[PDB]
């Protein structure tokens, strides 16, 4: 529990908003667990100021340094910059078990009980199933491990040009072995599978605990209004949530 | 072997080509079990005889007729007639083990070591990931099983107006149970993913021993130029050989 976090990663200010509502949604469901975030100097000093409250611990990385473990693997692969930065989660060794958690991702209910899990458990990635969606996973934090991952994202890079090709190369026995490394798909929850299987979502989508909002377009990226309550034209509960989130609780704390 | 069974459906014409094309991709990957047909009596005569050549068995299902057993199921919900249509697979009790098959799937590699697999195993369906695909899947033929089906078609229906959203439903725990019961997504890979994650299916396409043709667009409803040996204007590759299986092997079949 208290060596036990949920990790986010912000490398902008966008994302910023994402994880600082990401953060509070996981306060609002009464976690256990610490709250740290990823972030890179790219962050401007309010979103981290903000950050520095919404989580436990702000982490920064700058994997555009030198001195930074992943900058050579980036000078490599400069596309991969936003997953090489991500990696860093299992620098944090100062927690025994961390759930990251994407910063477009938003917490319906408590899932402290994901610290259950073991490395690497992560739920299906919709369109390919039989790789897991690296939006949420449960992970623990390793400098070995690290430096294999980071091994792999040099010698291979990403089949899809993001961490969740790269963990999936890596962590490649998800699909065949281990059920419970399995997470339930209302633990990230596609934005997507929303509308793309409505009479599942219809069927199980109130048991969501995380809704993921795959982009094109984030939850920042609408026109909300706080007078009805609703995004501007999707079914809009999710985005509303997030929106709620961040008018209530996020936007009145940057306001400084 | 001698008991253990490919089925597959037909309630129509259209659908028949697409049974002919799977029997013979099975037939072609020399599998060492029954191929059996589910037909109706709205498959024509001409189709019916191809279907007999084409499979070891061809079992005709009339759930319009009274003396059907889910003849009364239909009546109370009409709109599930191909779905109890379907359900008549688990009445196939001369088999002891059958892998059902979409009659819009597509074999590329022997498959039968599925048949290795237990009752209910199925790949999970993109969208939503936690729910199998009922495209393709390993069950076991049985009457109690059958009648326990179709008691749940009658009381609840389906969650999504077929087959699929009933048979998650039965077979309830396959998303948190037993990694042997997910089917690799190669076994029953949507057609529709082979651009949905178009860096997966590039990473494991390759692999692909079944074509899950969802649609929308089914193969027959494409224009196949027999000199260009492709269909014109998704990659056409698994279309292509749909149709080459259809051109070579199906239509001469059916040329009496
Ligand atoms: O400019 C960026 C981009 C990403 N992130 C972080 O990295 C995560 C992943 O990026 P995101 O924009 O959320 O990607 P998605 O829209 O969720 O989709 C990508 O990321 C998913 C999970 O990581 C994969 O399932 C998809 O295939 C991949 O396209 C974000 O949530 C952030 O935490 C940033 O901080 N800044
Ligand atoms: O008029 C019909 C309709 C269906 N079938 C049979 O039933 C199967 C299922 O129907 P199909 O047209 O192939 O549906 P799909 O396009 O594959 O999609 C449906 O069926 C899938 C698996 O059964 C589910 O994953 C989807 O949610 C559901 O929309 C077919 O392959 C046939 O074997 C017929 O014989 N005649
Ligand atoms: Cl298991
Ligand atoms: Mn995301
Ligand atoms: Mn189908």
């Amino acid at each position: 529990m208290t060596d036990q976090a949920f990790v986010t990663l912000t490398t902008n200010d966008a994302y910023a908003k994402g994880a600082l509502v990401l953060g509070s949604s996981l306060k609002q469901h009464r976690t256990s667990r610490r709250l740290a975030v990823l972030t890179t100097p790219q962050v401007s000093d309010t979103m981290r100021k903000a950050l520095e409250i919404v989580f436990d611990e702000v982490i920064t990385v700058d994997i555009l340094d030198s001195g930074d473990s992943a900058h050579l693997t980036l000078m490599k692969r400069p596309e991969l910059g936003v997953m090489l930065t991500k990696l860093h989660c299992w620098s944090l060794t100062q927690y025994s078990k961390c759930v990251f958690m994407d910063a477009d991702t938003l917490v319906l209910a408590n899932i402290d009980d994901l610290f259950e899990r073991e490395e690497l458990s992560a739920a299906p990635d919709p369109g390919w199933p039989d790789c897991f969606n690296s939006g949420v996973f449960v992970y623990q934090p390793s400098v070995e491990t690290y430096n294999q991952l980071l091994h792999v994202a040099s010698e291979q890079g990403s089949f899809d040009g993001g961490d969740q090709g790269l963990l999936n190369t890596f962590f490649n026995s998800w699909a065949t072995t281990d059920i419970r490394k399995h997470l339930p798909f209302i633990y990230n929850l596609s934005s997507i599978s929303i509308y793309s299987y409505l009479p599942a979502f219809k069927a199980f989508g109130a048991n969501a605990k995380v809704v993921h909002f795959l982009g094109q377009t984030k939850p920042w990226n609408y026109t909300y209004d706080t007078k009805t309550k609703s995004v501007r034209s999707t079914h809009p509960q999710f985005l509303n949530v997030w929106w709620d989130i961040f008018t209530t609780s996020v936007v009145p704390l940057l306001q400084q």
